[PDB]
């Protein structure tokens, strides 16, 4: 027969039972729950299993400490890691100190992904975002097209947010995008602001929405992932990392070509090679189908460039460990 | 209590059956399917309500061909009247020859709205559509905000399904308007074509699509109500004017203030006012909560004045059936 | 790389037309719209491309002549035939009349299946159903389990749709069957019906339903298809058909192991075999995976005999017409 | 303008986060999400706004520590309390020790809510259910059907998964009622349950299920929370309880008329009144519109009236306060 899609999510913490939970509702596929913690995975996943019941869906939700698990999986995406660095405070947290954590997780799981499923789509999760991608890829020995790290779409669907509110209108019909690194220099793309199509610059023009309140915006969207952080005093943000995870598994599952921003793999795009850096493309069944090139300003593309530096820096401290 | 949404459709032909069965699917509220053809809405309403089971949904539809069971409608959706008008060969079909048959049905329909379910939100699909919604409205006497009519949805999803195609992207990330009248004069708005908010143009300096084939993509949608009649040999298209205007009810019912271009009155946005023409709009619990006037250049603004010019003429025939 | 799923409709009037919408709205895959008169899969084809966009679903519609383009299809759901008898009025109507226009239909597009997509899972819609799946099957080559009929599903919405409104409840929580021939001996399951597990008779001895209502919702069960051609006019049903139909393919698509009744192969199964007839049956992605023997009393065992019987005599034409 | 419906969440921690992703999901209604907690109701909304963004669903969501924020509401639903007694372990958890710690929080949500929405259908999800539904109940003022407890549903979808992974069919396809007190004396109707209509005894006859193993699944559904416990190691089940109390929300709000097993005001059902307890019920737009009364079998309705006097021992501790 034809089976349904197998999902495995490596790492069981908040993001993964909250994208299990999605899996479920939604019915993409049965899923994986893989963790190093004894039982805990295995606690959700019967919460799970029996959630799929008043879903009226059809769902395997297996819990498992085993790698063997992900054998043959569609999708997987990984959460593995810490969130937040021991002896830092809540305001002076940074995704940059996840780094001497989470590198040596990601070779292990692309060691595992490597024997067990090589034919996966691979979404990275585990912060710091890009670096992360690039060491799961460079153990993982997939092709280049079949890893990502997920922020742009997480990043943008903040952008859309902070506009839609601001406007007054549905986020459905907000374009925004945010590209580049996942992190304070992140690159919100204010001229590519769209409602429908109509340009942001209309909306100023016309009095909607001031200059000022568009810069606050762009600061808010750079800062929105400590802002939560702040106030929810444990951990980071779930609901939405996770949906924009599950929009990228979809896009892949069903090939749906949507255009997404991901942390991509560089083959000379905007000026760059051989790391992964957020950027638009093209997500369908051969997973990363075509990098989309920005006719970006000499502004913006130094913003961008600026960006991608904070990357290069970050893949030294890699090259340390 | 507070009871289901009710939706009454004024007309249970293809159009307004696909609206009812999308009613079911999504369990918007309670369908009364109207129509003057005995016992045909009453049939449609048997099959509807069994595919409400199907769907584990919760909807009653009741067929009816009497207009008391539109009292207390939530919203109206007004399809009734001929799609195409006798005696005229298929290739010659216009939605103009559609308007002194439909126009006197748009007056019926006004004045029992006006009795029975004045406070509802309408929808008009009738061709031609511009000034059936303008019919509607007059003799209905509902507020300028609470009446438009479908179509710059439906011309706006043949624009972006046929930029998507030639892209081979998601149509959810093609944005692309069509404004002005619903006829031959409509206006595919290329300069605001934008995937995820990236122009167009930049497809065109990339050569993913060239201007030669964006400007017949602009000839193929404002002929794509006409391609369609041809093919089919009988009516004219059915599932997407459906979806369109259930994508307008929705926005109304839970007020999601959707961006669509829909037939609004105008009220001197675009220098024009005491017509309904395709504009874009805020949709929601308000009904057409604000008109957008885009910042459209000179040769913008003289396509958009030539589409506005096309339903003043229409209106003149109007004038002289006697429905003003 | 795997492919979307691909499912071809084989036949586009109002059952094929109505499934491609859903499959449209639900995004299952992309669809293949065949059927013998030109032109007309291709319009409607358009206008549920441009209803996709509208849904933001990611889904290729094609319109066709041509059975070269049903090839690798993983579902295959036949509509193709007609839905009255010529110079037959409404009153008279009956499936069974419709035997000799349909049955040659079914053995051309067994021929067809069989070269080119043979590993679909097929579900046959046309009537007269029972030996119009039978004859499908014979000519198509395919294994046992990869072919059934609709029939069930709808004649159980039905008598669901009918017990829960009557009782003033959701039909998600109305359990009821109707196994046998889709025709007049039909037999729905009085005894098995349910209210989430509750045995129907609960209500009875409440007297929240009479006998004689129970009794009466039986025989408008039976008489549901006779009673909407009556009502429509032209054709016969097709939104919940269409609803059934989709509701199969779904179970095998995302194997969902699904309870439904559905016209399948017997092999010995209530002492009957190698006929189709309507039974439940678990459907995954094997097809028909398994059909339940339920633990019929004799009365009911009679009353099953007698519709197989029925399908028996209906068999005796298709020999007749050369058609074994 | 009819405005959206709104729903108010008391209570903002793992349930209630997860109920307000479904009302963000299904686009339900504007959520407020509620606490005593400072800045967590607010870091949860601000994901939750950015998940909405990302379904294209078009809702509010509002964190709040202000009672005030909950006027209008069309249906509470209130978590609020704690899920694990201070001074023991995994192994020896009891909702029942929960009592005392949780009754005055239901006169205080009790007493807002008589003030601030009284037209509201309200769903009690803290523990011990039944009892503190009642308090609940007493405090408010409400109309008897305008309260009930969440519970049947949940423990009927323990009981319908495990059946249906037994068998292995659809969960749609299984019909399984748990009925009377939610605590180690509920009681899973095994002679109720069905597939399709079909009796379950039609398979134990046709041997696949023994009756060995319909006792075991009757007793993993009466330890079905605790066993989730054991396996968490911190706090208990949220996916299916915050999806079984928005199934209800659901059938109230568009007026479903739902035949779902929840928490009920009797009065003279089953022989019993003034009290609530696990019943099969109706649910649509006038909230507990009918309860049913089944025709249980004396041994039945032995087990079920045991049940309803571990409520009434419960009921008398709240009485002691
Ligand atoms: N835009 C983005 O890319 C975002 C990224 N994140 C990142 O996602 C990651 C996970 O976040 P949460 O799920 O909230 O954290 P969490 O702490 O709730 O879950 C992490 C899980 O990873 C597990 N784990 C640790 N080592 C492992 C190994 N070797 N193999 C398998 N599992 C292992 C832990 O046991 C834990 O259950 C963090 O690194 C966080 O910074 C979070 C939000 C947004
Ligand atoms: N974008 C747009 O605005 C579009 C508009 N249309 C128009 O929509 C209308 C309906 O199209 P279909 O549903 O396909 O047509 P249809 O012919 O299937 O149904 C029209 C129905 O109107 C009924 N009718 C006639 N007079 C009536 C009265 N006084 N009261 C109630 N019902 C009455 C009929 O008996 C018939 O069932 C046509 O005028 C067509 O041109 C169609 C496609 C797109
Ligand atoms: N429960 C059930 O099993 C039900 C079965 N039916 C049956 O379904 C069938 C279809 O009903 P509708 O879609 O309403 O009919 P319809 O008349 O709208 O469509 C039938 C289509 O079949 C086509 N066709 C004829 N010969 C063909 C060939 N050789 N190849 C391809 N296409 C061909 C037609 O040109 C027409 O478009 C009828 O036989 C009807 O009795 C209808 C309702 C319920
Ligand atoms: N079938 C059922 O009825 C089930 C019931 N439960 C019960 O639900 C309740 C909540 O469970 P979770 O959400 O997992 O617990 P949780 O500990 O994650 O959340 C409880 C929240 O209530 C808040 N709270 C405490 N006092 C409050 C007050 N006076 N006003 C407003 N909020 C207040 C806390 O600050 C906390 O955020 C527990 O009592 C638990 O036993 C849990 C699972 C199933
Ligand atoms: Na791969
Ligand atoms: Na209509
Ligand atoms: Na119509
Ligand atoms: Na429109
Ligand atoms: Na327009
Ligand atoms: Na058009
Ligand atoms: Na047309
Ligand atoms: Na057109
Ligand atoms: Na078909
Ligand atoms: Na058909
Ligand atoms: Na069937
Ligand atoms: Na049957
Ligand atoms: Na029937
Ligand atoms: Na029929
Ligand atoms: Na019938
Ligand atoms: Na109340």
């Amino acid at each position: 027969m034809t089976k349904r899609k197998k999902i495995s999510l490596i790492g069981s913490g908040m993001i993964g039972g909250t994208m299990a939970y999605l899996c479920a509702q939604k019915e993409l596929g049965d899923v994986v729950l893989f963790d190093v913690v004894k039982n805990m995975p295995q606690g959700k996943a019967l919460d799970l299993s029996h959630s799929s019941s008043i879903a009226d869906t059809n769902v395997k939700v297996t819990g498992t400490n085993s790698y063997e698990d992900i054998k043959g999986s569609d999708v997987v995406i990984i959460t593995a890691g810490l969130t937040k660095a021991p002896g830092k405070s809540d305001k002076e947290w940074s995704r940059d100190d996840l780094l001497p954590f989470n590198a040596k997780i990601m070779r292990e799981v692309g060691e595992n992904i490597k024997k067990y499923c090589p034919n996966a789509f691979v979404i990275v999760i585990t912060n710091p975002l890009d670096v992360m991608v690039k060491v799961l890829h460079e153990h993982s020995g997939l092709p280049k097209n079949k890893v990502c790290g997920m922020a742009g779409v997480l990043d943008s669907s903040r952008f859309r947010h902070f506009i839609a509110e601001k406007l007054n209108v549905s986020p459905r019909d907000v374009q925004a995008m945010v590209i580049g690194a996942h992190g304070d220099k992140m690159v919100p793309l204010t001229r590519y602001v769209t409602v429908n199509g109509i340009p942001l610059q209309e909306f100023i023009k016309k009095g909607r929405i001031t200059q000022e309140e568009i810069d606050e915006i762009v600061e808010r969207t750079k800062n929105a992932g400590g802002e939560i952080v702040n106030l929810l005093g444990q951990g980071s943000a779930y609901f939405a990392p996770a949906a924009s995870a599950i929009e990228m598994a979809e896009a892949y599952l069903k090939d749906k070509k949507r255009v997404l921003v991901c942390s991509c793999y560089l083959e000379g795009q905007y000026g760059h090679k051989d790391m992964f850096v957020g950027v638009p493309a093209v997500i369908g069944g051969n997973g990363v189908e075509k990098v989309i090139e920005l006719e970006l300003t000499p502004e913006e593309k130094e913003l961008f460039d600026k960006s991608v530096e904070e990357v290069r820096k970050l893949q030294k401290a890699i090259k340390a460990l």
